[PDB]
C-alpha cells in the first residue's frame, strides 16, 4: 500500500503527498502536462511523485539531464520503464534492455543513416504527390478538411512503402487488410483504465503474459508476422529486384549476434507503431500553427518557392536548404513534444550532481514543462519560429529542449521524420495555403488524456494556390 | 504451459519428457535422490528436465563442474534459484545475488575465520557437556533415545550461544519463548503442496510478496528482529562485557557498504536456519553409521581416547589431529548430502566446456547422485570410512565430492559446522556407545518427501563407558 512511499521524504526531496495504493495518481485527472507543470511551478527544480508504487524523481538541471540521458547512459540509465504485458514485442528496440538493446541499436543503426535515408526520399515524395491529389479534391470541393484523416493516410502512405514496398492510396482504399491492420497500431493511452490499473496493480503483468495477453493487438502482430513471412520469401523467389525499404536493409544486415528472425519482425511493427500516428500528429499541430500564423506561412511559402521555383519537386539536398522551415518544425516540436516525458529506470545507487538516486527509481525528463519553462524561453506560450533563428538559436541548451530524446537510446528514426514531415510540408504549401474555418478551434486546446492531441481534431480551409 | 518445453530437444540434449504445465514435477515422487539418480543411470553424462515450465540442466563432468561453481561463478553462474515469497530476508546472504551477495560475502567472510572459530571453541563445549549430562540421564534408564530430540537440543543450544549469548538447555527448557520461536526455523520441503504449486505457478509470487506473505515464519522472524534489537541495546550499556558470538562481530563490523540493521538481523535468522535441522540431522546419520558398525565404532573411541587420555577435554587443536574422525564425518556426508544438489542460474549465454547453456537455465550439480556414482566410488552404497584415509583420499575429485558445495559460493559455515560436530562426536563417544535397539531400522530408508532425512526417527540403545 506504501511502502515506497516514504522515500522522498527520507532523501530530503519535495512533492506531492502520496496516497495509499495510488500514490499520485490522481493527480493524472488533467493530463500529463499540467501535472508536470504545476509541479515544476510549486516545488522547483527537482520533485518526487509515486505511480502507484513505484517513485518517479523529476529533475530538470541541464548538466543532470546530461548525465542521465549520456554521460551515465550505459552504466546506470539504461533502460526506459516497464510498462504491461508485451509478448514477443519484449525484442522491439525502444522495448529492449541493457546489452540486447545495445545489440539491437547496433543491428540497426545503419539502417537510418543519411545515405539510407537520401535513397528513401524518391518513395516518400511520391506520397507526397499522392497527398496534394487527396488534398486538390477536398479544396474544389470547399469543404473543410480534417488534418488527422489526410495526414493520417499520408503517414501509413509513406510507412508501408519505406517498410515494406506496399504501395496503396490507404485514404481511398481503406478497407485493404494491410492497412487495417498497421492502422490499429496507434499510440498507448497510459491514462486509460486498464493503464491505470496496472500501475495501481503492476503484480498482475506475470499473470497477463502467463496467458499471451498483449498490449500490442494480437490479430494485428499476427497478420503482420504472417505478411513478412511471405514477402521475406517473396524477395527470395526475386533477388534481382532491389529494394530500400526498411525491410530489405534488415533482411541484408542478417547475413554479415545478427538479428533473429522474430527480432525482425518485432523491429518492423515498432517502426510502424512508433512512426504513424506521431508524423500525422506533429504534421497537424504544424499546419495548425500555419493556419493562424499567416505571415509565418506566407515567408515559409516564400522560401520554398525560392529554393524550388514553379513548384519544383523537393529532393534530400533541397529540403536540408530551408532554414525557416527546420525553424516552424522546431518551434512546432517544442510547443508539441508528443512525448512530454524522457525516463530512465536507476540500476543501481548513484550520486550525480551532487544527489543520490537510488536504485529502482525512474528518472523522468519533463520535456513539455521545460519546453515551457519562461526561465529558459522568452513568452513560451507564442509561437515564434525566430527562437530557433541562426542568430538565436545558440541560446538554446539541447538538453532543455529534448523533442527527440538526447544521448545514446534517442529517436533513432529522427533524421528520418523529419525529412519525412519536411517533404509532406513542402508539396502541400507548394499547392495550397491553410486557414481557419468556422469550426476551427482558436485558441487550440489540448485532451486531458494521456496523449498530447488537440481536444477536438484540427479542421481547416484549404484553398489552391494555382 | 509448454513455452520452454522444447529447450532441450533444440539443443539436443536427453531427459524426462515433460508434461504440459506440471513439466516433470510428476517424477519427483519417490524424491529428489531416486529422480537423480534413475535420471543419471539413463540419460548419462547431461540432461535436462523442467520444474513446471523453468529448466534445469543437470551435469556431472568434473570439469563442467569446476568451471560453473569457480571459474565462471562472479560472471555467469553467480546465484541460486529464486524459490518463494521471501520478504526481508531476501537480505540474507545465501538468498542475495549479485553484488549484494559479493558484498555480505566480503562483510561476514573474517567472521568464520579458524581464528574466530577458535575463540568460540570453549562456548562450544560447554553443550557438550550438557549434552553428555542430558544423554546420561537416559542411559541410566534403559530407554533407547531419539537422536534428533537429543542432537537437536544440542544444535539448538550451540545455536544460541554461538551467535547471541543466549545460554539455555534446550532440553529441559522446551517453553522457554526463544526456543519456542528458533525451533521453528526447519529446512523447507520444496516437495510439499505449497512449493509444488508456486513451481505450477510461479506467476503468484508477486501477488504473496506485495501481500507481505513469507515463507519464513513472520512470528518468528518478528521475535527475533526484535529480540537483536533489545540485545544491540544492552551491548551498548555494557561495553566492558567482551562477546565473541556471531552477534556480537556483525555488530563490530557495523563500524570499520557496512552492513545495515535489517542486514544484520537477518544474517542471524539464516545461520539459525542453516545450522539448526542439518547439524542434528548429519550427527543422527553418523551415530547410526556408527551403531551398525561397531569396529567403526571402537575404532574411533580409540583414537579418542589416544588423543585426549582419560576423557581430558576436547580442543580446538586436538580435534584436528584426530584423522579417524574427519574420515568417519566426511564418508557420512558422502552417504548423505544433505543438500542434496547445488544450483547456479545461467546468467547469459555461454559455451563452457563444449556445451551451450542459455541464459535463464539453471544448473544442477547432483552431489546425491555423484556421491554414490560407481564410477567414482568402489561400492558406493556401503559406509566405508577407509575410502578417506590418507592413503586414498587422492583419488577423491572435489568436483565429485562436494558435500559443502564449491567455490566463492560453497558453505561459509563449513568449518564451524565440522568443528561443532566433531566436539559433539568426541564428547559423547567418550562417554557412550551406541547400539541398535530393537526399535532401530536396519538398513536405513530414506524419506520420499523433499528432505534427506530417514523414514522413521533413528532410535538408538545408548550405554555408558563408565
Ligand atoms: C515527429 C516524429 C517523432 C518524434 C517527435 C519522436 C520522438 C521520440 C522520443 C522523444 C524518443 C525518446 C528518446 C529518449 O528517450 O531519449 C523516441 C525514441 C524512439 N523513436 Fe522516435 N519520434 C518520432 C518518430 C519516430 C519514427 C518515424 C521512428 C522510426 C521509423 C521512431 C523510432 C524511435 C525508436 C525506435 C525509439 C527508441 C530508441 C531506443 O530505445 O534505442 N521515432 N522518439
Ligand atoms: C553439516 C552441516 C552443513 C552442511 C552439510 C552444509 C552444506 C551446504 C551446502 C551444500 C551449501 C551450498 C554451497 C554451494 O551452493 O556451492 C551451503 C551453503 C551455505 N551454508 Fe552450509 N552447510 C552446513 C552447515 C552450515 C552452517 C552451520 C552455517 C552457518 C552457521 C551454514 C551457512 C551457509 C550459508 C550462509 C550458505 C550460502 C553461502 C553463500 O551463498 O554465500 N551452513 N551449505
Amino acid at each position: 500500500g506504501t511502502h515506497s512511499h516514504g522515500l522522498f521524504k527520507k532523501l530530503g526531496i519535495p512533492g506531492p503527498t502520496p496516497l495509499p495504493f495510488l500514490g499520485n495518481i490522481l493527480s493524472y485527472h488533467k493530463g500529463f502536462c499540467m501535472f508536470d507543470m504545476e509541479c515544476h511551478k510549486k516545488y522547483g527544480k527537482v520533485w518526487g511523485f509515486y505511480d502507484g508504487q513505484q517513485p518517479v524523481l523529476a529533475i530538470t538541471d541541464p548538466d543532470m539531464i546530461k548525465t542521465v540521458l549520456v554521460k551515465e547512459c550505459y552504466s546506470v540509465f539504461t533502460n526506459r520503464r516497464p510498462f504491461g504485458p508485451v509478448g514477443f514485442m519484449k525484442s522491439a528496440i525502444s522495448i529492449a534492455e541493457d546489452e540486447e538493446w545495445k545489440r539491437l541499436r547496433s543491428l540497426l543503426s545503419p539502417t537510418f543513416t543519411s545515405g539510407k535515408l537520401k535513397e528513401m526520399v524518391p518513395i516518400i515524395a511520391q506520397y507526397g504527390d499522392v497527398l496534394v491529389r487527396n488534398l486538390r479534391r477536398e479544396a474544389e470541393t470547399g469543404k473543410p478538411v480534417t488534418l488527422k484523416d489526410v495526414f493520417g493516410a499520408y503517414s501509413m502512405d509513406v510507412i508501408t512503402s519505406t517498410s515494406f514496398g506496399v504501395n496503396i492510396d490507404s485514404l481511398n482504399n481503406p478497407q485493404d487488410p494491410f492497412v487495417e491492420n498497421t492502422k490499429k497500431l496507434l499510440r498507448f493511452d497510459f491514462l486509460d483504465p486498464f493503464f491505470l490499473s496496472i500501475t495501481v496493480f503492476p503484480f498482475l503483468i506475470p499473470i497477463l503474459e502467463v496467458l499471451n495477453i498483449c498490449v500490442f493487438p494480437r490479430e494485428v502482430t499476427n497478420f503482420l508476422r504472417k505478411s513478412v513471412k511471405r514477402m521475406k520469401e517473396s524477395r527470395l523467389e526475386d533477388t534481382q529486384k532491389h529494394r530500400v525499404d526498411f525491410l530489405q536493409l534488415m533482411i541484408d544486415s542478417q547475413n554479415s549476434k545478427a538479428l533473429s528472425d522474430l527480432e525482425l519482425v518485432a523491429q518492423s511493427i515498432i517502426f510502424i507503431f512508433a512512426g504513424y500516428e506521431t508524423t500525422s500528429s506533429v504534421l497537424s499541430f504544424i499546419m495548425y500553427e500555419l493556419a493562424t500564423h499567416p505571415d509565418v506561412q506566407q515567408k515559409l511559402q516564400e522560401e520554398i518557392d525560392a529554393v524550388l521555383p514553379n513548384k519544383a519537386p523537393p529532393t534530400y539536398d533541397t529540403v536540408l536548404q530551408m532554414e525557416y522551415l527546420d525553424m516552424v518544425v522546431n518551434e512546432t516540436l517544442r510547443l508539441f513534444p508528443i512525448a512530454m516525458r524522457l525516463e530512465r529506470v536507476c540500476k543501481k545507487d548513484v550520486e550525480i550532481n551532487g544527489m543520490f538516486i537510488p536504485k529502482g527509481v525512474v528518472v523522468m525528463i519533463p520535456s513539455y514543462a521545460l519546453h515551457r519553462d519562461p526561465k529558459y524561453w522568452t513568452e513560451p506560450e507564442k509561437f515564434l519560429p525566430e527562437r530557433f533563428s541562426k542568430k538565436n538559436k545558440d541560446n538554446i541548451d539541447p538538453y532543455i529542449y529534448t523533442p527527440f530524446g538526447s544521448g545514446p537510446r534517442n529517436c533513432i528514426g529522427m533524421r528520418f521524420a523529419l525529412m519525412n514531415m519536411k517533404l509532406a510540408l513542402i508539396r502541400v504549401l507548394q499547392n495550397f495555403s491553410f486557414k481557419p474555418s468556422k469550426e476551427t478551434q482558436i485558441p487550440l486546446k489540448l485532451s486531458l488524456g494521456g496523449l498530447l492531441q488537440p481536444e477536438k481534431p484540427v479542421v481547416l480551409k484549404v484553398e489552391s494556390r494555382d
